[PDB]
């Protein structure tokens, strides 16, 4: 079957959720009764989603993520296995479970709106990535968590980085996503950033441009920072002071929107790993997430 | 012959509890999340039974995952599974319930998964001589009528002390059920259906409505917190008020407590005004506790 | 549709695991053999009789604990296979499916078990009492934990008081494992089965000792039954008369797992239909025989 | 250049423990069921890892649940898992493996699965920098002589001190292994194969054998309760008797459990004699006490 070769896949480390997933002809009013257009299960959260997109993109993955046994865990582990997502860095734990979301997507636009269910999963720890070997992997991206953790994880690929020549050093890419004060810090580390309108309007940001402009002044030396803002597209900021945009590229008909994020994220990974420069990235990422848009689940974007 | 049958829907309730209800495209945290037997004729069987009456759920089950855990959960309040009919195509409904622990208001998106339903033939095969009351949930309303009859045509070869009392319930608003009014000793009408049916008021209803019950019947209409009615042959317009608690926190199977709460009083002697308050107590009570267990 | 009246035989007792292991001769020990083959077969006697009583085309439910899981999930899937009536599972918080790792000898058929418990409780009483008998004609209950089973017969019993003769539930018990809580379950039921292992373990040399010295112990008009593998299986009723039947032996033996569950189910089988002891002993040696020939149960039909 | 890879099997060991060996058509119960994950190179790791030692597995693994229990055992350990191999056809082998506590003795029924092995152009991938000893559990023989010439000619490029020790084992009594003999520093022969060549000592096998062995290599011989010798260049035979338990409670891995620390004591830089010492001390100690933890 063959040996992984070095430096050929690419890591994401964050978490894995069940969705489960029901469709409605409209958003449901307070304390009535609907009927589901229908319903499934879907494997999410945003490293899993950022593997499933890499492998539909064709880019070698890898996804690290606690876990814990299950019917649950069986359900998202084959459905890793089927996108051909590496999974020896899985970190199964022995108490807590994987978390669910229930979500409502309305056909009337291809909103979702979600219902997070914690179960209390502990979540990969510095001396869990410690033990990662990194000759596997050309880029590792982390979903932003537990933030001083994570930044040992960013230290160690930094200081394996100190060691290499230049075909041989780990591209980084951190999301900060959720608007949680703890993240913060994570900006400063990384070779990309990701930041969301959330987190961006969270931290007194009107805009994707005013956000970049505010933020920049946090990235390491060299950073890229990335603002995607739903239907107004997609910005950049990189060390030369160019604000970078693309348009958003919706789809005809707006059906499902869940994971248009990550589709981003990831399709923004891929460009970059591919040699494209930012801006062409930045177009690539809203190309793809408006495709997405336009489907149920992510299969037929490729 | 001193069981308490109950026909209808089993339902898995996957409750989701929530802090004030969500905008859409937002996403909000759940403060807890739970599985929980439902469906209307299985909800009153979970209340009879902490009541203290012997019930049997008569309904369609399918073998996997769910069915186990409402078979349990129906164990658990020791509800005689005998009347259960396995199906060999489809799959229980499921319900997921977003509960806005602001108000307690329940939402329901409901998934149904094509199991067949339980029909006359099967009810051909009921023994008659185990229950005293008989409480049908209307869903296949023509199947049911035949039912119906089944029960009344027993029920005139039996002396006054073994007849088996009959309840109704209209409870989604489909017209085909329309036909079910004509039967029962007591028949019980949801303010969803009352209100879709054009009525503003459970007076309102039960006038509009009473046309259509048979001789002697007493037709009910409970109406959250306006408390519940009542109409019988005598004409007497009878009204309990509601019992509200201190917060509201679930509603979720309230009017299915109220039901069961309504046919235990009635089963056991009471006035249909006692029913009636009786009824609006529990269902207050319940309103104010998660899921069912607290009533006693 | 729903399942009429006294339709159903039950079968009380355990499901368990079998992990099989099919080996060219018996391993010495210390040593290390390929194995020729390896499967998940569902297990246990109560569980196994419901198999052939499926098999053999009488409708039948089965009535024990489980705990759910991946374990869980094979045998159910398998028991919803043969169509067996689910309804009377008794799902735990604790415990697991227990795991019988058998080793089968292709050179002779015998069967091997290394056993592992996994503390998974027991049916009780309690849980017997909230099934309904009027489904039932028949329940079987395999041996296990005897004074909650006590109980359970004692139901039966006072339920049959009650019942017009069409309606007498009719009611077996196995004593199969040689543990001092078991021997109280010789007295009660209509049909008392006794394993060899049973037998031995108590001091008789044969099928017929075992009987004669264990008669005394059954209730009035009990009919006590032991099976003796190769050598055929006995019957002793109340008019003081053995009754056997010769063995029917397979071209080669090839899988001896479950003969006993099959002898005793196919006895239960023959019973129910209204065939005498004589022949429903004649029966059970002529099935257990036939499985004896084949891997697992379905060839029996 | 710190690690020690270790190429061979894994395999899960599914264990039952019991009182005494099996009558056959008889029923025993089991004292105790557990999963290990087993295999010669795998089990290396786990004594190389629980003696302080840097190491990683290179072996095939079929994705799936066996797979997730072996990769978080390995975890456990810290064992390195970039080598880990993934095959799209075959599964994990699984050994049932009987322990009778009375003798510690342990019968083992191996299925195998049809699990592709690692090839040397697998091999040829592997970063050479990492790793100051590498162990190779023979199998696959003319795929190892080329992962082992591969190796022997890194060596030519490297000064002393940078140079990669090797060992092979070979357990098995097949014909094709006997080649390997020819590759390493260090080579281990079983009790079994020696047995199988006719002979009836390990100070009569290193004598008839030597001779395969390449110039400058070790050449190690097992021999259980009688203890393990070795023979090396200066035609010195040594011997260390073996350290018995108070009680020998399972023998599952003590040929592994040697070897390991064979190669762990040799890669510190202690003499032979000193290594074959170690390794039967901590065998010894492994065969009285169930599984590996307990050996520090």
């Amino acid at each position: 079957s063959g040996l992984v070769p070095r430096g050929s896949q690419i890591l994401c480390v964050g978490l894995v959720v069940l969705d489960v997933i029901s469709l409605v002809d409209k958003y449901p009013k307070e304390d009535s009764e609907i009927r589901c257009l229908s319903q499934r299960w879907q494997r999410g959260g945003n490293a899993s989603n950022s593997c499933t997109i890499l492998s539909l993109l064709g880019a070698p993955c890898a996804f690290m993520g606690s876990m814990a046994p299950g019917h649950v865990a069986d359900f998202v582990l084959d459905d890793l296995r089927r996108y051909s997502v590496d999974l020896r860095y899985t970190v199964f734990q022995t108490t807590g479970s994987v978390p669910i979301a229930t979500v409502i997507i309305n056909e009337a636009s291809g909103s979702r709106t979600i219902l997070y269910y914690d179960r209390s999963l502990p979540d990969v720890s510095a001396t869990d990535f410690e033990k990662v070997d990194l000759t596997q992997f050309k880029w590792i991206h982390i979903e932003g968590r537990n933030a001083s953790e994570q930044v040992k994880m960013l230290q160690r690929i930094d200081a394996h980085n100190t060691r290499q020549p230049p075909e041989q050093k780990i591209r980084v890419s951190v999301e900060v996503e959720k608007p949680r004060e703890e993240l913060f810090q994570l900006f400063g580390y990384g070779d990309v950033v990701f930041v969301s309108k959330d987190v961006a309007k969270h931290l007194g940001f009107q805009s994707a441009e005013e956000a970049l402009r505010g933020l920049y002044g946090r990235v390491r030396k060299g950073a890229v920072l990335v603002c995607a803002w739903a239907e107004e597209g997609a910005d950049a900021l990189g060390p030369d002071g160019k604000l970078l945009h693309s348009d958003a590229f919706p789809p005809p008909r707006v059906v499902d929107t869940l994971g248009a994020g990550d589709t981003f994220n990831a399709s923004v990974i891929f460009s970059l790993s591919q040699g494209r420069s930012v801006q062409e990235a930045l177009r690539f990422g809203c190309q793809v997430a408006g495709k997405k848009c336009g489907l149920q689940g992510f299969d037929g974007i490729v």
